[PDB]
């Protein structure tokens, strides 16, 4: 879903000053930011979603960013750390990753990512 919205606003700063689309062990789709995630991107998200134990306690880490992760098991997963935030939710067989800094509020980005998804939720991937 963020594919076409990745090369325009959604990523430039249409809610997040950075965003990437990874997940699903089938392949990648499209990313756009200033951080290279290790090759274990789709392998760290599918495994991180085991029992909300590793992501809940201690939190998880990536190339150079990490969060505490509050809830992660229902369907959406927008984690935060107190300054920046990474909205990781599923849509069209892909987990968008709204990577933004403190400039964007954890609510202004969760509101736009909630409506866009609302469109792809009717189907459910």
């Amino acid at each position: 879903s963020w594919q076409t919205y990745v090369d325009t606003n959604l990523v430039g700063t249409g809610a997040v000053t950075q965003a990437a689309i990874l997940g699903l062990d089938g392949n990648t789709w499209a990313t756009s930011a200033g951080f290279a995630v290790t090759p274990a991107q789709g392998q760290t998200l599918a495994s991180a979603f085991n029992n909300a134990d590793p992501i809940r306690a201690s939190g998880f880490d990536l190339a150079g960013v990490h969060y505490v992760t509050l809830r992660a098991d229902d369907r959406s997963i927008y984690g935060k750390k107190g300054s920046a935030g990474v909205i990781t939710v599923k849509t069209s067989k892909s987990i968008l990753v709204g990577v933004y800094n403190e400039k964007i509020q954890p609510g202004t980005a969760a509101n736009v990512v909630e409506k866009l998804a609302d469109y792809l939720i009717g189907q459910g991937f």
